[PDB]
C-alpha cells in the first residue's frame, strides 16, 4: 500500500490505480 493505500483503496483498474500506485500495491483490484 503506498501512500493512499495504508487502509483502503479503490484502484478499479489502473487509471487511478497505477497513477497513486507505480507497483502491485497489496491492496488495490489485485
Ligand atoms: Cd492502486
Ligand atoms: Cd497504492
Ligand atoms: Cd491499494
Amino acid at each position: 500500500p503506498c501512500e493512499k493505500c495504508t487502509s483502503g483503496c479503490k484502484c478499479p483498474s489502473k487509471d487511478e490505480c497505477a497513477k497513486t500506485c507505480s507497483k502491485p500495491c497489496s491492496c488495490c483490484p489485485t
